[PDB]
């Protein structure tokens, strides 16, 4: 039996040492009631473009998308660098999980990656977006098959999903096949439909949907999380930025797997057949002796 | 531009020819404002046994199920034949669209399958239940994947499914790939978490959600109609029983998969893929000359 | 619900007019209470030839086989002709049901066939047998596929089997695929095991076995009947010749495939599968125009 | 020549490392008079409920069935683990052959299992049940064809089925045409009418059925040991639980196939074929290079 | 039980009128002993040209052919007509069955063919051979397939073959599936290997074979009859022109099919096949009103 | 032109590696003149069980017919496997050609089959027999239509039949269609009449017939060897065991089949056609991926 937190607060957008140190007061300070398991929303590192559109009407390109687009890229990061050590000697000092939403540079490139930290200061790994939703596929870049995790920690098994993946079927189809009951969903959308968008995963996996917005200055995200059988803990606050807990049993999940059990007992398999590709494929390959 | 019509109705539970008379009323009282689509409940003409438990412990097996088994065998129909020509003269008459939920017998069996007719009495076709949920599965049998239709109409594409399984990500990325907009689901349950279950389909389709559910005596059913931007026309009208239409605007489904588009063009073919096997499999197999 | 009756009679072996007015009189004495299906045992008109070898050694045919085989030919009858006339006009001045034991021939062969008639004196069809046993391969012959009938009656659906096809798992599973019920069964062994192998038949299927055998001067053959839950209503009568009856409740089969319900709801289609032959061939076909 | 025994022992239903060494003092025991096959019943290690229906209407699921789901699922093992290694040492000490009846998990799912052991300490396969009987599908899971084994031994080819497995006739003529001589049979009812039923199993083969049940507190199960010619040897002891030993000869095979000779020399190719497919088919099927 | 006999007589080979009382006075004579069956040699009555070659060497075809062809031609015989007629006033004056070698004209064709009378005057029908052999394609004509008999008789069923028509196992086996029983057999060649020849089929069958060879002046013809075990009654008679008479027991027919038995119980249907074309095929059809 | 060598030995009748070096010195000694072809007898490895009758009436079954068939059993072999490379090493050390009359086993069934190897130690195939005659039929099976060979060599077309395959006429015209002109035929009877029935098949072919026979203590076999213009080149030695030898001039059947030639130019297709039926049935077919 674990309890986990959210968090729900925004960056500022520009010179990311500044609005790292936001982290390490907002991480103490949901440690201080012994909390395991921290979850920051999409884009809090890098900075979330909203708004702007770069002046770009079919092809024209002109001059101030160029220089918007520089200062931009100018407040990204790379891993595994010097940025990432300072998260992982700030989870390291004492016990506590991280998952982190950043935004990492790869050559002139854009990737809206997202991180995990254990207890002892470890790098366990990333996953990419897959594919970005609309207007973000001007900057930002596809995600390949061989980053999808598993992660078991000793206290269960953790996944991450971005904004709209959760909308994809074979994509939770591929997450249930391993064994998920710990379902991390950060996103940067703040409508009344998420909610409901959301109690369907809830019902359709047996995991603990844990979700994270930012709120800013109005696009009020509200955050949430929502038991296994469709039992909202802590509501959907839409007032202001705060610190939103509850506690997780996890002797709910096989007590809720009893009604529905998807790729067990369900899911014939005499009828459908559902593979994935996960080869790691990149474009130049140096080989040497 | 159509609009369509559901209803809410129960059955009288025994003697089949008593509740097929009620539907000539109900079909004719919704014809008589120009309606062009008519959604029936699950098991409407065959009866669903709530409540009870065929006193089944583990396989004891006393004679207080045996009784009761072969009472509710007696009361269902087999297709085609005298009870399904009927209700092909009865959507024969004048020009309305017809799905049905019966329940069929083959052969000391039960299937729980739903219906299709035309305007001009004709038989489409059938699609049977793929797997029953908890404790119908000592009664009712399973289906295979030779059911699952298409049916083009000149009003577009209409298919359905049954209960359970709207929940399963496999069969509705099966539904999608045929080129469903107007998604038919009766179900048998009265919760208030089903139109967060429905809203999320409504989402992730871009097809018009158009449910039924029976109400009784309490087990109050609540059925409604959604947009595919979220958006319910009609209400779940949780208070008795009632007609309840909408209109269906069909120039708003290629204005709502500007966004999202499943499987075009997200859905990445170069890392998922997916095979549905479709034989029409039977146990034994006559061959003459 | 019907009554039905089965008798243990012997042949007097030999001149076939003697022993076709036993039939007469038992048949009108089993129809002096009312009932309604008669069944004969195996071999009953054309004679069972028991003890005899014919001395065969591995083929060195001594001259007494041979007037043997010519006396035991000589004793047959051949379908239709006039022996069945005569048993076609004694089913039809009252109303019983007949299947009947006899010996067929065809140009200087012997098949081991059964009949069936109707109330209206009707001669419906025949069904020989699939393989003789052991040494009854040495005078008999070898059935083809396209002799397996169905014969629905209006008080259900009627088949038979002999001796030893009981045993094949095989034709079992063919005769249970077409709607079996009232599954008759001639025999002409007497052993202590022959109840314990026609329950499992009773149990497997959801038929009433209605077997005969006979008794004649010391190989006592026991007849008996079975309800589909193992509930034998008329005893394995040992000790001598007489008639044998029941009453057959056929509500009692609805409420026994609650239970098991072979090759519907069991019998998995995805694994197994089989396929009958069944083509009415014969060595040399003319043909003219 | 060898010698078999069965047992008739319960388990303590609940905590299995104390019901597992009961297995050891009775395996020992049954060992000191030069055994050399052991058969354990039905559900031996993990547990049979009884009595217990869950509280399953029709779908009302109350809160008194969950607790008990997630109790009963708390005692089950997983294959290949530190489970099995016990029962392999617990073989492999000396010389003895093992089947034994467990139930194992596979991700919240409940498979009811059998296994293999030879007298080495190998391990060398499982046979799933394919589909459970009335209720237990509200709790099991269904098994597919990739798992019916061959195992030939140094004394023989051995071969399984479970309780409502033997009424099938497609899967006991797939067991026949693998060439079965020591057919072993758990199960987990106690009726009159499963000796008759298994008496025609013997004699429809020519293998020594080898059939075991479990004895508790008063549903008296009584196991019992049959020749190839349905010649009890040792009778079924519905008083207590005791050892069940008998010789088996196996020259009382090729002496047993003289009359019948199933899946040889009956069963005409001409017109019946029967085809199994055996595909080992699953859901989500990962692949990297 | 009846008792047939055969002649060995020669033709006068001209002047036909001349050749008809020679049958006259033999059929007398040899119906002086209660005689029932009387056979006649190969082309008694037409003449059977040997020697000569007609002088043809690829087609030079020189004078003395075509004067010999036509006084060949100029003594033959129509049938029906005023030839016949003195044959049936023959047949009919006592009680004899009478087969007849003789060789018809049709339009300046030659057909070799064979006739068939009743005790009572009347015309059965004829028989044309197949295919001549070697040389005598020069000047005979082929006949087809609707001519081949029945002919059932009230002492059995007759047939008939000519010379070398009995070495085709097609025509054989068209034979023996109508049921012949007395296979009359003329011929007109004199060899050792004949009776060698005739052996095989009196096996093969089951029937009397019961042929007929001229002596002329030496081409020394032997005609013979065997039973069908392979006793021959009647011996080869090389020695001169006489009357050969034997007893035909027709009980020896049932006891020589225990053993062997073609197109039934052999000759295996399930793979071998054969179909008879059967048509009255002629050149130019005329049809009117 | 070729030479070729028949046997007329026996087997002892028991312990199958005692009577399989008499075939080596036999083989031997008839390869010290220069041979190139030996047949040997039918069921020369297996045993041919004469006299004894097994005790069989109508189905009684005594206790001694079972002990005498496992005895017999366990005296078979099994192709391919280690008692036939002992052949094929046998057949290759020097140039010869090996047609083998054994018998062997597949699971618990008995087929009287034949073999055939070429000179350099290869394994040809086998061909089964259709049907055993009168009471081999109840130990011995049934075969196929695929497994009638061709089997071209470089000194001709060789071909093979058993005992009463020789009678049917389907099956020798079966054979002719492909070409056979050496046509070996073991058997296992000694009766003057065998001889008889050996010259037909010799005229109506155009093959060499060239049977053998075994000679034991008194049923005394004889074998001979036939040209095809019904010439014995070396008698019937009815006195003894010995090796018996001729040559065959291979030009001397385009110059027999100048008179007859059957299935050219006689065997008129007009009007007779014969087709085959040929493929490998078997009863249960396993098929995985």
């Amino acid at each position: 039996i674990v309890r986990a937190t959210v968090v729900q607060a925004s960056t500022v957008f520009y010179d990311t040492p500044a609005t790292l140190d936001k982290a390490e007061r907002l991480l103490s300070e949901a440690a201080e009631n012994g909390s395991q398991l921290v979850v920051f929303p999409e884009a809090f590192i890098g900075g979330y473009p909203r708004g702007s559109t770069f002046e770009l009407a079919i092809g024209s390109r002109t001059a101030k998308g160029r220089d918007d687009f520089r200062k931009y890229h100018a407040s990204a990061i790379d891993v595994p660098g010097p940025e990432v050590e300072r998260l992982a000697l700030m989870a390291k000092k004492y016990k506590v999980y991280l998952v982190m939403g950043v935004i990492e540079r790869e050559g002139y490139t854009l990737y809206c990656t997202v991180l995990f930290f254990d207890s002892q200061g470890l790098f366990l790994g990333k996953h990419r977006k897959l594919m970005p939703t609309a207007l973000e596929r001007c900057i930002w870049g596809f995600g390949d098959g061989s980053t999808i995790p598993v992660f078991d920690t000793p206290i269960g098994k953790i996944g991450a999903a971005i904004c709209w993946e959760n909308r994809m079927p074979s994509l939770r189809t591929a997450m249930y096949a391993k064994g998920i009951e710990i379902y991390c969903a950060p996103t940067a959308d703040s409508r009344e439909t998420w909610l409901a968008s959301m109690t369907h995963i809830a019902l359709e996996g047996g995991c603990f949907v844990l979700s994270a917005n930012q709120f800013c200055r109005v696009c009020a995200g509200g955050s949430s999380i929502i038991s296994p059988l469709g039992i909202v803990l802590a509501g959907p606050n839409y007032r202001g930025e705060a610190l939103i807990t509850a506690d997780l049993d996890l002797g709910d999940i096989a007590r809720a797997k009893f009604d529905f059990d998807v790729v067990g007992h369900y899911s014939r398999p005499e009828v459908f057949s559902l593979n994935i590709r996960e080869h790691p494929r990149k474009a130049v390959s140096f080989k040497t002796s």
